[PDB]
């Protein structure tokens, strides 16, 4: 049977895996095709589970298990037709491009969009995905993944509704300079900018020769480790040199020119 197929494959991805996530998504995705009526769901949870069988990616592998898992829980392909544009979106986008920083933000950008839940990411990622398919330029492209990502991010960790709203105006900030070439440094300050927003805290920045300082305050250690994710993905991303120090509940973000 369909079912039958499905935990096979389930249960061989599971196995095959060191990561715990994935792990967890494949028994999810496994117990929900179970329970399933819906052929449709079945098809599209076999034929993503059979791609990430022949998956090396793990990132990759993490969003074919989570597009499993959401259309499996809602019991029809139409009720999540948003979450499964942006992976498809992501997908193709992956599959489009050679440099690994790109297939990286697509997918990953993909994954917190669909793991926040939240209309505005979804949106603003869909679209994001979207400009970075239209676009011959890989360092805007790279940009514009660091913005969707890091933007996402903040949905994912709870940002109140109202910082979220104003921190939408900075990732369109960040694409409107790097479309008029704006250094890969100056697109990372965006993204600290962004996270400090989006986070209710506070930064004062300090420039001395070709050295930039971000001085950020009052952070708690959740606070810490989520700006952190952001900041250095974009800086991945970007090709961006970043050096970190703290002290106290002060953390300050280095990047030269
Ligand atoms: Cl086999």
């Amino acid at each position: 049977s369909m079912k039958e197929e499905i935990k096979r494959l389930a249960e061989e991805l599971k196995e095959k895996t060191k990561n715990e996530e994935i792990k967890r998504l494949a028994e999810e995705a496994a117990e929900l095709a179970e329970r399933s009526d819906d052929p449709e769901v079945l098809e599209v949870v076999k034929k993503a589970l059979e791609e990430a069988l022949k998956s090396k990616n793990e990132e990759k592998i993490e969003l074919l298990l989570l597009v499993a898992v959401l259309v499996a829980e809602a019991g029809s392909v139409d009720a999540v037709e948003e979450k499964l544009e942006i992976a498809l979106l992501a997908l193709k986008l992956a599959e489009e491009s050679k440099d690994p920083r790109i297939i990286r933000g697509a997918l990953r950008a993909a994954i917190a969009a669909l793991r926040s839940d939240d209309p505005l990411a979804l949106k603003t990622v869909k679209e994001a995905l979207e400009r970075a398919r239209a676009s011959k330029d890989e360092r805007l492209i790279r940009a514009i993944l660091a913005a969707a990502y890091a933007f996402a991010l903040l949905a994912v960790a709870g940002a109140s509704a109202e910082r979220l709203k104003e921190a939408e105006a900075i990732v369109k900030e960040l694409i409107a300079a790097a479309e008029k070439g704006a250094s890969p440094q100056e697109l990372v300050l965006l993204v600290i900018e962004m996270m400090v927003k989006g986070m209710g805290v506070t930064m004062e920045t300090h420039r001395s020769g070709n050295e930039v300082k971000v001085v950020i305050k009052g952070l708690h250690e959740s606070q810490q480790e989520v700006l952190l994710e952001a900041v250095l993905f974009a800086a991945e991303l970007m090709g961006v040199r970043v050096r970190i120090r703290f002290k106290g509940d002060t953390v300050t973000i280095v990047v030269r020119e």
